[PDB]
């Protein structure tokens, strides 16, 4: 089917989005923190942010106590990084 569930997380993923470009935007933001996902929704993110961010920022999975495992985007650069691993 792939329609459902898709336009679905459609709508929460933008939903991120947002708050992403807005800490794209901000300066001074180094690393934004974003809602901690049960798990499928975390793998959309990530999925999204692979094409969606794939050179840019650096997103990591940081657990905490109360915070627990929720995403965390970071600042990243093209020059700073070497490139492909593989080579």
């Amino acid at each position: 089917g792939s329609s459902g569930s898709s336009g679905d997380q459609k709508k929460f993923i933008d939903q991120v989005i947002e708050k992403i470009e807005d800490f794209l935007q901000s300066e001074e933001k180094r690393s934004l923190e974003l809602d901690p996902c049960t798990g499928f929704q975390r793998k959309l993110i990530y999925q999204t942010l692979s094409w969606k961010y794939p050179k840019g920022i650096h997103v990591e999975t940081l657990e905490t106590d109360k915070k627990e495992r929720h995403i965390v985007i970071s600042k990243v650069d093209e020059e700073e990084r070497s490139g492909p691993s593989s080579g």
